[PDB]
């Protein structure tokens, strides 16, 4: 199910090297890079190629989880802390014990939680709301952005310190319209995949491949999938040409 990075590009083959070097290590790793450039590819990747391969993989997405919850949530909770309390769940730091935490959009943790996660990579230990025992945990931090970290210590709204304790092997995602070179290549890619998932089947022709070369890709990948999707369905096992593709496609 693991996915692999495809592409000739010079970025793309750094990012290969720079993931083959840091996935065996246990540094914490941040992956920079617009939404849609692959940063989770990077992250599922580094895990299963890390010492933690076969431990758990936890997402946390930093920006969703309602902030009423947000502690609970990422470290646990035992009992009257809160509420309407009544159960029992550990966080989402204790679930990838052994395993790596993935930070989706660490831009978006409020400034208590990230004083909280700096705990977890100094002293590699926390404590479930409400209890004041301390438990050990041994996980693998990834982060992504893509936001400016260090604008944002400028502003005030990210911690320098635990900046400097994440940033310590960065990993830039370029934009698909700093690798269009790479853009074939994701087609015959994504084609494959949807055709492995018996989701029908089209193919590109030279000319609406110039055209999406041109294009701004402002949801990047994400966006290229999207539009071969799309594609399948308005023309089953077709050949898409200029004039098959949405005119917003079309540069020429
Ligand atoms: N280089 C690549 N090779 C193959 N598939 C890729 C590549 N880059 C992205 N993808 C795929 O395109 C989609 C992009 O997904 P992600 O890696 O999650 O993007 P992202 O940078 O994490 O953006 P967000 O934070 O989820 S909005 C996924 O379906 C990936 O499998
Ligand atoms: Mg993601």
């Amino acid at each position: 199910l693991f996915r692999s990075l495809v592409g000739t590009s010079r970025a793309i083959q750094q990012v290969r090297q720079m993931m083959q070097q840091v996935a065996d290590t246990d540094a914490s790793v941040l992956i920079l890079g617009e939404s849609g450039t692959g940063k989770e590819v990077v992250a599922r990747n580094l895990h299963y190629h890390s010492k933690r391969r076969e431990g758990p993989f936890v997402p946390v997405n930093c920006g969703a989880i309602p902030a009423e919850l947000l502690e609970s949530e990422l470290f646990g909770h035992e009992k009257g802390a809160f509420t309407g309390a009544i159960t029992s769940r550990a966080g989402r730091f204790e679930l990838a014990n052994g395993g790596t935490l993935f930070l989706d959009e660490i831009g978006d943790m409020p400034l208590p939680m990230q004083v909280k996660l700096l705990r977890v990579l100094q002293e590699r230990t926390f404590e479930r709301v409400g209890s004041n025992k301390t438990q050990n945990v041994d996980v693998r931090i990834i982060a992504a952005t893509a936001k400016n970290l260090e604008k944002m210590i400028e502003d005030g709204t990210f911690r320098e310190d635990l900046y400097y304790r994440l940033n310590v092997f960065p990993i830039e995602m370029a934009p698909l319209r700093e690798r269009v070179e790479d853009i074939a290549l994701l087609l015959n890619e994504l084609i494959s995949r949807m055709e492995h998932e018996k989701r029908g089947s089209i193919r590109f022709n030279s000319a609406a491949i110039m055209s999406l070369c041109r294009h701004d890709w402002p949801g990047n990948v994400r966006e290229l999938a999207n539009l071969v999707e799309r594609l399948a369905i308005m023309h089953p096992y077709g050949v898409i040409g200029v004039g098959e593709l949405p005119k917003k496609f079309r540069h020429v």
